[PDB]
């Protein structure tokens, strides 16, 4: 019987985050020195005028500090790395290949030992970087470094940058629910090595993407049906969608060249974000018959911090009062832009300071709430999620 | 109501492969002749020793011809992709990063005329790729070119090689099954000029990659709850499941580096992979109660055609008949290895002889089948297909 086989193989409730782990890499670049170190590690102490500029791009991104693989000597070793565009990507996957699973599974080490369960009952992975490539990928390096089941079914979400947060909660979702027994770990990790490189006056966009971006690896572990008393749930995916904006290919895009991964940027990225938010929140809403609120205050906020200005301008489409974005801001002031890892950071964030405030829910005492994704495209990953009490 | 969202959004029955599509490009290659035209192009004549060793690796393929987006003509252009590893990638690239996409919307549009409803109801879409990489990734390009709905859930399956026919299937079943009135686009395209190269002769196993692998494009429409009287239900994606063998990194590996895709291999392909093939049989059958047949006959089968010594050593091991990968062996002899699009122009191949011989089911007339990947890991896709009445 086909269908008596799908009826017991599928799961009965809505997919729920249950753990949530993070990890750094080991260096600290403070904001308020770090055109200082570029302009030096680049040998580009004469381009006086450009380091002005980068000094006041990056007072401007409201980021304290950021975590790196790797420190001012390390970066001696690799001329190339430092210039703009000498050949380098060799170079940046022998670092990325193997650093990035790594710090990745320093995540996942942390999620599970809050969840509690062991490893064994893990049958899904959902890796995620846009931090080079390799084959077999980085998801079978994760899992051999965890000691994962040799059948647990994996997922390598390459190269889809800064909306791949909200991407891989969109997996894990369909995931944990079609599947009885189904526990997800899913890893976020970035290493931002492999697009490091030195100012080009021509490219000034190519330079404030040095301003925004540090390392980071997050973890959560996802399912369906918890297992009340013993497992923690916080947050329920109910609705996953992805949108593209039309005619907007040009505002960001990254490119893999012998010169590493190439990022580039127009100024659009804020207004085409904020002009376009709006439907996608009436989408996820009205995709599960369910109304949007009326204020948007009444939801809870993940947003991914892609920029201050992104953040500024949808506070103001919203009409969201200052604290809404508490939790992002806090994220991207200790952190930076960690791409795919942010909005898992900014989940945590959140979560933890619920419980420090015993708040009503994880979600800031409210029910339902939105994590965001915005990048290349443009692309908006919205996840719709209901919190879960204390 | 939270539970009442999740039991309204999911979808009811197995998740249906629905209908095939498939494209090529237009170069067509006969083996007979490639030794000749490769040492040619590659400016490799001097090494006639070598060309002996190819001609006579050609002869033992069961290839018959292959297809290709470039002739002879084409490749005086890039003396660099025709060396053995000079600085290539951005050449390949700016061929692979649109040209991939391009393929697979061409066998997509295919898809989407035999399933004969709009495209707007696509809900989904899982592209696949181990040619190229790019942000907005191939998912994005591919969605552009054939009008997809803007909300469209995308999945970018990049660099899983030759098991990602297996994923794909994998991935559609969980998307179908859990989203009411879902239909996934499924779409596997491969250029392998990304990894086109010259011969040297400390790299043999490179060499022979360029007498396996050709470039194709097959496409699925895949979803549960078939529309009778419009939909063509043909296969029943019944349980999917992925599997690593210990201690086989080095049998198969690709690295993505400034001269392109560069291929591996050992010669254990053949006995590692027919060694731990009946493990995951077994595996897929017990994960959903199942007794796994005592005679393998009683299936359908399509394994991927990594090399014909796989193919045999599988055959033997699993004490099939002569006849049983007559489907597979068909399209390894009029198209190569094509990666990932391999198994789902075989699954094509074996649903329309089944109809052309009036068989009692699309899966030669039997009830239950297994599709199997095969790539870098090692890893194992394992596929338990259920084929429908003719």
């Amino acid at each position: 019987d086909v269908q008596g086989i799908r009826k017991a193989q599928r799961a009965d409730g809505t997919a729920t985050v249950m753990a949530i782990g993070t990890a750094h890499p080991p260096h600290i670049f403070p904001q308020d020195t770090y055109a200082d170190f570029y302009f030096r590690a680049t040998n580009s102490e004469h381009k006086v005028e450009l380091k002005k500029k980068f000094d006041r791009i990056c007072k401007k991104t409201m980021i304290g500090k950021r975590y790196f693989n790797y420190d001012e000597e390390f970066l001696k070793k690799y001329p190339n790395i430092t210039s703009f565009d000498e050949p380098s990507l060799n170079d940046r996957q022998d670092i990325c290949v193997p650093g990035v699973p790594a710090l990745g599974a320093e995540a996942a080490v942390k999620a599970i030992a809050e969840w509690g369960r062991p490893k064994s009952e893990i049958t899904h992975l959902v890796f995620c970087t846009s931090c080079g490539v390799d084959m077999p990928s980085a998801d079978f390096q994760c899992a051999k470094l965890l000691g994962l089941r040799t059948n647990v079914n994996k997922y390598c979400v390459y190269m889809q940058g800064c909306y791949a947060g909200g991407t891989v909660m969109r997996y894990a979702k369909d995931l944990a629910e079609n599947n009885r027994g189904a526990r997800v770990l899913v890893v976020c990790a970035e290493l931002t090595i492999i697009g490091l490189r030195g100012p080009n006056e021509s490219h000034l966009d190519n330079a404030i993407g040095n301003s925004l971006f540090g390392d980071g690896a997050a973890a959560l572990i996802v399912g369906s049906d918890p297992i009340i008393g013993v497992e923690k749930p916080m947050f329920e995916i109910v609705c996953a969608k992805q949108t593209v904006i039309p005619n907007s290919e040009d505002v960001i895009h990254l490119h893999m060249r012998e010169a590493g991964l190439m990022f580039y940027m127009s100024k659009d990225s804020p207004e085409t974000i904020s002009n376009n938010v709006e439907a996608c929140l009436v989408d996820v809403f009205k995709s599960v018959g369910m109304t949007p609120p009326e204020d948007w205050n009444s939801l809870f906020w993940i947003p991914h911090p892609g920029g201050r200005a992104i953040l500024d301008q949808v506070e103001a489409k919203l009409k969201l009062r200052p604290e809404k974005f508490r939790a992002t801001r806090t994220v991207l002031w200790d952190c930076g832009n960690m791409v795919s890892a942010c909005v898992l950071y900014i989940l945590d964030e959140m979560r933890r300071k619920s419980a420090d405030e015993g708040l009503e829910t994880y979600g800031e005492g409210l029910e339902w709430g939105v994590l965001l994704g915005f990048g290349p495209g443009m692309t908006v990953e919205t996840i719709l999620l209901h919190s879960l009490p204390l």
